[PDB]
């Protein structure tokens, strides 16, 4: 129920607006334009334990430092409420592949989980650690329900579970060679 | 309860961490400072219906048309969820006051609420309009409970709670000047 609406919301206040043009948007870009494998969909990064670094180069998930953020896209500027020109981007990483040409793709976390985490430490009463597990497993499958919906996202992004200790680097590695 | 996680991660995600220095961020700005009747906390907008204009100056809700956008405040940059200087910024508007001195003031709207409305209206099964009417109060009721919980977060914030039948204007004129 809780996972329900933050799923909608990661819908509606973000995904649906962001993906149909998050091709377009990197192609700004000479640095990002420019460049052989990078897949231009959004990995969306979903880690079991709904915690994560807010930052990804050489974060606990990535100990071999194989990923490399290569600068912010171009910032999406959409007036909502009451907030004008909001500016909606997304971090390029650069993954190491061994002696082959490195790839490049956008990653995010996808922010509705650090709440269910936060909640979790900060209102275990409400929300507590069993709980918050469940509630993970309904925010992705109704966020895929929901994305499997709209066809304007076809193809535009890249649900990546993983637990946490896996190691970054190496989950995103495959998807990056199934495309 | 949805409105629970709605109002947790409008805390979280959001006035947890721009409330505290809200006021400080206003203060960057020289055209801010120098102004009088300028209260410096954010006036979060909450419609009963849920759904509202995302340009303020002459919306709907705005019939006289005496909300003007003055420009928004210096953003603060903090890296979240993988993206690097995630930008949190806030809209400074002006409302008219007749021949009176203009007040000064941060609009937003209460951006979880879309939620609900947007929910309401692509799933109406799962979210009713019977259902949303009583998810409001329960956001509302959460919200509240949650920023009183946080000392940072004291009376660096104002709840505007509205029917859409109402002047904006005026609520808001009315808010400001019965705070003294
Ligand atoms: N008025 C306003 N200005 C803001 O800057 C802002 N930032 C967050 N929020 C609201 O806080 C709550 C929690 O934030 P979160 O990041 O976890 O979820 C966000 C986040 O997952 C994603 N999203 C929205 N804007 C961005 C953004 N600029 N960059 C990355 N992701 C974003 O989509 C979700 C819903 O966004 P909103 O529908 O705009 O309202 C949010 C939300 O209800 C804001 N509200």
């Amino acid at each position: 129920n809780v996972a329900d609406g933050l799923a909608w919301s990661y819908y509606f206040g973000y995904l649906k607006f962001v993906l149909p043009e998050l091709e377009k948007q990197i192609e700004k870009t000479s640095k990002f334009r420019s460049k052989e494998k990078f897949v231009k969909k959004m990995f969306i990064l979903i880690p079991s334990n709904c915690f994560w670094d807010d930052k990804i180069p050489g974060s606990d998930y990535d100990p071999q430092n194989r990923i490399t953020f290569e600068g912010n896209t171009e910032p999406l500027e959409k007036t909502r409420g009451g907030v004008f020109l909001r500016h909606y981007k997304h971090s390029v990483y650069e993954i190491k592949d061994g002696e082959n040409e490195p790839w490049f793709c956008i990653m995010e976390y996808a922010t509705p989980l650090l709440t269910l985490y936060d909640m979790s430490v900060a209102q275990p009463g409400e929300l507590s650690r069993e709980e918050r597990d469940a509630q993970v497993v309904v925010f992705l499958r109704k966020l895929q329900d929901i994305l499997e919906g709209d066809r304007a996202c076809q193809g535009k992004y890249e649900l990546v579970t993983f637990s946490p200790d896996r190691d970054l680097a190496d989950v995103m590695l495959r998807k990056l060679k199934d495309s």
